[PDB]
């Protein structure tokens, strides 16, 4: 496995056509994962799963802009479950990140950091075994 929290360097940043594939598996009695596409300091995208906020799960996506998080954008639909592996595939399209889990999709964030080429870095953290973080284009 993988360390994590784990950088995974994008040479040149993203552009359309790119996809970006994690496998991992989440742990046992998980509290939250997240995915974040940065741009220096500021994050892009941030793609979070909360196990359990207020006995709730919920996916939270945001952006972080010079130390301040944005306006959030929340999906119920919840498709990880502790202890199981997953594959989570962020496909970049000219106006947002299409994100499908395990082969369903799962919601699209529009890019509200529109310099996709200085989107260099995906840092992957929180409650999972992290099996593999890779690129390719379609
Ligand atoms: O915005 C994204 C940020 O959120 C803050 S929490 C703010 C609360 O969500 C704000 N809020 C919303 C509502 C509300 C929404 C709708 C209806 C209504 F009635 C109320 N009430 N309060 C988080 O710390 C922040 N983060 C998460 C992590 C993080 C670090 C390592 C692993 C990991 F997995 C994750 N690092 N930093 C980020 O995820």
């Amino acid at each position: 496995p993988l360390i994590v929290p784990y950088n995974l360097p994008l040479p040149g940043g993203v552009v359309p056509r790119m996809l970006i594939t994690i496998l991992g598996t989440v742990k046992p009695n998980a509290n939250r994962i997240a995915l974040d596409f940065q741009r220096g300091n500021d994050v892009a995208f941030h793609f979070n799963p909360r196990f359990n906020e207020n006995n709730r799960r919920v996916i939270v996506c945001n952006t972080k802009l010079d130390n301040n998080w944005g306006r959030e954008e929340r999906q119920s639909v919840f498709p990880f479950e502790s202890g199981k592996p997953f594959k989570i595939q962020v496909l970049v399209e000219p106006d947002h990140f299409k994100v499908a889990v395990n082969d369903a999709h799962l919601l699209q964030y529009n890019h509200r950091v529109k310099k996709l080429n200085e989107i260099s870095k995906l840092g992957i953290s929180g409650d999972i075994d992290l099996t593999s973080a890779s690129y390719t284009m379609i």
